[PDB]
């Protein structure tokens, strides 16, 4: 179960953050304890989107998921997740009880700190926390990982991906924005 309200961040600026462009997730904390991840976010016909890709390097196993989300306050988003391949194509539906919530902790142009709180089917599952990076694998900066420590969180405590074999594509993230 997921036990944090994350506080987003103060002056978070939507438009720059929902570009259509993607971020790599670099380290993350599991507080209910190795997957690569990354996600596009951006906006279509007005609605915020994010697609999102999970890979585990050692199974193999891939999926893709597209969602609108809803906006609950500035930086602070419920999504509705519909798994779907690489083009699009619809594997699994919309249905109620399988979101995310998903709140942006702290951003700037080339990374950012959030927390997400994933709902999916009778799952019993926990917050993660995620530093992301415009580039991939890219060794945290001085902002964000201040920023993790503003958040009362220690950074030691992250897992690195960045170690993983990990392959990305993002040019399949970038156009299932529209999906
Ligand atoms: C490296 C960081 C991450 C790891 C290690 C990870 C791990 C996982 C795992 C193991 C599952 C399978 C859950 C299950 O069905 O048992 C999963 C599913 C999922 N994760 Fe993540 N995740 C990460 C990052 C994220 C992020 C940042 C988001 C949201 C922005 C996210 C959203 C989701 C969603 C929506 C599903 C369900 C997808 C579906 O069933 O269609 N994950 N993740």
């Amino acid at each position: 179960a997921c036990t944090k309200n994350a506080i987003a961040q103060t002056g978070f600026n939507k438009d720059k953050y929902f570009n259509g462009d993607v971020w790599y997730v670099t380290d993350y904390l599991d507080l209910e304890p190795r997957y690569c991840a990354a996600l596009a976010a951006g906006t279509a016909s007005g609605k915020l989107k994010e697609a999102l890709y999970h890979y585990d390097p050692k199974t193999q196993d891939t999926f893709y998921d597209v969602s609108e989300l809803q906006v609950e306050s500035l930086g602070k988003y419920t999504a509705n997740f519909k798994k779907v391949d690489k083009n699009g194509n619809v594997k699994v539906a919309v249905t109620a009880g399988n979101y995310y919530t998903f709140t942006v902790m702290y951003a700037d142009d080339s990374s950012a700190l959030i927390h997400t709180c994933l709902h999916k089917g009778n799952k019993d599952l926990g917050d993660l926390y995620a530093v992301l990076n415009r580039n991939k694998d890219a060794a945290a900066g001085d902002k964000v990982k201040s920023a993790v420590s503003a958040a009362t969180l220690e950074f030691s405590k992250f897992i690195s991906t960045k170690e993983n074999n990990c392959a990305y594509d993002n040019d399949s993230l970038k156009s299932l924005l529209t999906k």
